[PDB]
Formats: C-alpha cells, structure tokens, sequence
C-alpha cells in the first residue's frame, strides 16, 4: 500500500519498492543550469492518436488517478525504437492550493500534468514486461495551467462522476489524443528517468512539452473534487487529492531541449 | 550511515529515521497559496549573540556540514520559552548549480542557506534532550545569495582549509554572530516543522528571514568546492555538495508572516 500522504507517503516509498530511493527518479525542476540546446532532438509523429470514434476506451479510477487505457496502435515515431501507447493519466492538487503538476519549471508548479506512457514495442512484448527492463518505457508529459475551456479535455472529464470510487469504470468514445497536447509539440524537454509513481523504476525516455495547455477553472475543480481513493461502499470517504510527487535531485544528469 | 546522493539519499532515510517519514517535515516551499499575515508576531530580541574575540569556538566537518560550536548564554528572546543557542551550520549546491537553500521562496531555490539552531533551555537540560520534543528546538534560517563580498560570513569561510576532511576540527575566535542576520528581521516567514537532516524530529519552530543576504562569487565557490563528506584516509573521498533536502508537501496548515 502506498499513498500521496502521512506514514505510507512518498518519504516511504523506498521502504516498500527498493527504485524508489535509487538512481534516475522522475519527476525533476526544469531550470536553466541543468539545460542544454539539442539539435538532434528532432519532432516526434504521433501516430494512430486519432482513436477510432466507433470505438470505446477504458476509463478507471485505480485508487491513485484516474486512467485511460489506450491501444498499442496508437505509438510515437522518431525515437530509436518504436514506442506504442499503453495508458494515459492525471496528476493534481486540490482546491486550496490547485498547483499539482509532478515537472515544475524554474521552481513553479502548473495546475495539473497529463502522462501519456508508451512502452518499447521493438523490444518488448507488452508493456509490464517493458516496464522495469532498459529503455523500456516513454512518457509524453503535457503540463496543464487554469484558463479557457478545453473541449477535448472534456472528452474524458465528462465522465468524472461516474468513475468517482476505486475500482469503478466508464466507457469513453474514441477521440483524437493529440487534441490533448499543446502547440508546438517541436519545443520539448528531453532526460533520463523513473516512473513518479511505485515501483518508480528508472526505465522512463522523458518528453515534457515545452508549452502548457489550459482546462477552465471549472474543469479543474471538478478533477480536484469527483474522485475518491476509497470504495463506494466505505462509509469513511477519503478524497483524491494531491497524488503528484515532489521533485528529485538531478545529480550528474542533465536535461536535453529542442529550443533554446 | 546516511548522505544527500546514491542509494542512503534522502529518499531512504525513513529505513533507518522513520521520522524522516512522518508529520511536520522541513524545508518547505514559502508560497503564497500557504501564506497567513499574523499581527501578533513581534520581532526576535537576538540576546549574546556578540560572542567574546577572547574565546575561541569549535568549526566541525562532521561529513554532511560545517558546524560551528555556540555557547548556551547566546539565546533568543520572544517566543514562549528561552531558546538558547547550541550550534550553526550551511546548506549549498554546486558550482554547476549554484541553488541549494533548502528553502525556497515563490519556488526559488536561493544560492545557500545558514541555520542557527536554538533549544528551550528553560524546559531541557541541553539540546541533545530537547531534540526530540515538541517546540524542543527553534531555529532561525537565513537566506543566502550571490552579490557582495561578504566579511562576516569571511570570519567562518577563511577557516575552511582547515576543516576539509569529516572529523577534522578548528577554532573561530568570538564575533557577532548576529552580522550574519538579514536586514528588517521582523520581517520573517514562522511554521511548525522539523530537523532538515536525520534523525527528522518534529520539533523545531523555524523561523525564515524575509530578505536574503549576499555573499561575493569567490566566497560561494570557496564553500562549495573546500570540503569532503569522506575522513581524510578514506581513498574514495566524496566533495561535499548539494547538501540540502528537497521541500516537503504542506496539507492542511499554513505558515505565518509577519508582514502583510
Ligand atoms: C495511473 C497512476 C497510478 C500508478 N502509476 C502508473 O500507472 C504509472 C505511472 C507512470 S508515470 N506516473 O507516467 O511515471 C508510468 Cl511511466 C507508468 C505507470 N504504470 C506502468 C504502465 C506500464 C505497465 C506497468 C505499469
Ligand atoms: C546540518 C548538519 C548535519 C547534521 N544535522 C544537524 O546537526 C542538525 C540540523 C538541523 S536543521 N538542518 O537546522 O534542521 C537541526 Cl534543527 C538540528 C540538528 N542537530 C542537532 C541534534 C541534537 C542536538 C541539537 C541539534
Ligand atoms: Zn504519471
Ligand atoms: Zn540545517
């Protein structure tokens, strides 16, 4: 058992899950001693990320965020191996303090993050298997602040109230996931990494878009207020809050940018 | 055994110190959302803190910090009780990276950090005893950054050859420790927190100055590069660096300023 809180919080992690305490963990301050300009770090393509709208995607609150499962057509091209598409979720504050992004960027926290995690289909048969094995896993993180309404974010949002207890799940229609990432996804953050979450192996290939994308004060609010770590049934609700872990130290590495 | 990088990192420090996982923890990140102006906290009344020229007091590299021995008739006058003075000691990054106070401001990490640490000798007979309970040990936190040479920071920094090594030791003749105080100390950020650094006893009342002071390009590299966490017959001799923890989450308080 692991949570965002208290004695079983992120401080223990390692107690429990050994990568935890070890080398390359995620997530990291992108600040400017640590960058450096990369030439070669070319556009990704995102491929097959238009999900068939005749189609119906997994949507499922496991206790620690709420997860959309996506198909291993859907991958990224441009990287040395072929990664394909496992799942994507959310990471966020609460109303209080609505600053719950995992990256932070010169010290500052956005609202929330969107992870889109890929495993390496070229050398890996599925994604559990890839998960603790070398250059096994790529993450797309999409940092998210307050602003206008986001339609294609709502594509999932709208379901909120009906995945609000662990375990519970709802069927979303196919839509387009590169809708769900900013402008110029050519302007990106690269580095060396771990899963923020147990077993926080140091498998993770790091893309962090540069720009962020915007949800409405009230599509935040419902993300930080819909969602239950607890049963339906318990009648000692506790609430989905806070599930971002804080930044690590980025001893040695450095972060690679294809803009400068 | 624990240090700031590799596999007896901070991450892992709860193994040994389950403190290091527990309520209250330091440092924390000063921002607004956590923010509450307090009319009732008056300024601190720094009492001996002009230390006798004719005495001479302990430097230490005890292989995580620099610590200089305080006599217990330095105290603070203000809070509920006498807190009397026992040690201070630094927290710095890297010349690669030149942000390592363990606090941060708004996210900003500044270049250092000096801690002078109190106990409530009114309630304990010394500090050791007092560490580990409540409102045990007071510490007052000064925020450092690059600009001007500073010579009250010198009267430490000019002793650092000697004390390069974990154990070695030399004496500092008596200055006013209170030159190495921030200007308009009434100004300041106050919270129930903790030890920094193992054992993590949830004892300490900080107190962080507002305003930062400087200290000249040469005397930061001098602090940064002079010392070793490893003894000096050690043959894997490891540069002390980066010897500050990462922020803590803060749910569900708030830290008090004195100025609105
Ligand atoms: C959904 C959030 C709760 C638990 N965490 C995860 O599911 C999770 C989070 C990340 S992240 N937060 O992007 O670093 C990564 Cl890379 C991988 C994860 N799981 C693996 C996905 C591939 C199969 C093995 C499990
Ligand atoms: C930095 C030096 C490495 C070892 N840690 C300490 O000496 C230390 C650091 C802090 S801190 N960084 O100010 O929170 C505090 Cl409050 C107390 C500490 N130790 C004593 C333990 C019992 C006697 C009284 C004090
Ligand atoms: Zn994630
Ligand atoms: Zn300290």
């Amino acid at each position: 058992k692991w949570t965002y809180f208290g004695p079983d919080g992120e401080n223990s992690w390692s107690k429990k899950y050994p990568s935890c305490g070890g080398l390359l963990q995620s997530p990291i301050d992108l600040h400017s001693d640590i960058l450096q300009y990369d030439a070669s770090l070319t556009p990704l393509e995102f491929q097959g990320y238009n999900l068939s709208a005749n189609k119906q995607f997994l949507l499922t609150n496991n206790g620690h965020s709420v997860k959309l499962n996506l198909p291993s057509d859907m991958h990224i091209q441009g990287l040395q191996s072929r990664y394909s598409a496992t799942q994507l979720h959310l990471h966020w504050g609460n109303p209080n303090d609505p600053h719950g992004s995992e990256h932070t960027v010169s010290g500052q926290h956005f609202a929330a993050e969107l992870h889109i995690v890929h495993y390496n289909s070229d050398l890996y048969p599925d994604a559990s298997t890839a998960s603790n094995k070398s250059e096994g896993l790529a993450v797309l993180a999409v940092l998210i602040e307050m602003g206008s309404f986001n339609p294609s974010y709502d594509k999932i949002f709208s379901h909120l109230q009906h995945v609000k207890y662990k375990g519970q799940e709802a069927f979303v229609p196919g839509f387009n996931i590169e809708e769900l990432l900013p402008e110029r996804t050519a302007e990106y953050y690269r580095y060396r990494g771990s899963l923020t979450t147990p077993p926080c192996n140091p498998t993770v290939l790091w893309t962090v878009f540069r720009n962020p994308v915007q949800i409405s004060q009230e599509q935040l609010l419902a993300l930080e207020t819909a969602l239950y770590c607890t049963h339906m049934d318990d009648p000692s609700p506790r609430e989905m809050i806070n599930n971002f872990r804080q930044v690590q130290k980025f001893d040695e590495r450095l972060v690679y940018t294809s803009f400068s």
